[PDB]
């Protein structure tokens, strides 16, 4: 049971990091998790550019009909990848003790502290948190573009990331399919005469 429990992980996790693949790679001069863990040096690089215009109420992520999505709807001092408590804790971050609403609304009239070092003067956050008027909300962005087809960047960019908070559904490994609110993204293609069709 033990042998087949540790011999199935090496097969299910191949490639990527496994306890028996790192040791084999160690003969070739490879690290452990320091190789199979990608890090983002500048966390505000990318941020695909929308093509169209006529977007007044919110940024180009509010789309044409943002109903219920306000630039300043975010609860009290939420932080990155942690639960902010009232009393302190041993190894907290700097985000545990910061002003609730930073001044100088950046690009979207928002005064919300952004995580990961995303400068608010370039990142248009738009959430749904109302203390009094709980109306039903939905959002649709302005067809953010996507890079080229040469696949030389598609091999090195194996992700499209959206920084989000709230109670997202997602799907993890330690918990499985978690339920919540739909936040997914839909892609498109240029099938008809210069027109994107939403499918997928």
């Amino acid at each position: 049971v033990m042998m087949a429990s540790m011999a199935i992980g090496v097969v299910r996790q191949y490639p990527t990091y496994s306890n028996g693949w790192a040791n084999i790679r160690a003969f070739a001069g490879g690290c452990g998790l320091a190789d199979d863990v990608l890090v983002e040096p500048d966390s505000n690089a990318g941020f695909l550019t929308p093509l169209p215009g006529a977007y007044g109420p919110l940024g180009p992520l509010g789309g044409e009909d943002p109903q219920g999505f306000s630039p300043d709807g975010v609860p009290d001092r939420i932080i990155a990848e942690a639960i902010r408590l009232n009393n302190p804790q041993p190894g907290t971050d700097y985000d545990w003790n910061r002003p609730i609403k930073l001044d100088e609304p950046g690009i979207n009239g928002s005064t919300v502290p952004l995580p990961y070092g995303l400068d608010p003067k370039r990142v248009p956050v738009a959430g749904t948190y109302s203390t009094e008027a709980q109306q039903e909300s939905r959002l649709s962005s302005a067809w953010y573009e996507l890079p080229a087809r040469d696949e030389t960047e598609r091999a090195a960019h194996p992700l499209v990331v959206i920084t989000a908070a709230g109670t997202i559904t997602g799907e993890s490994v330690a918990n499985g399919l978690t339920t919540g609110q739909t936040v997914d993204l839909e892609y498109a293609t240029r099938g008809p005469d210069g027109t994107l069709v939403p499918a997928g």
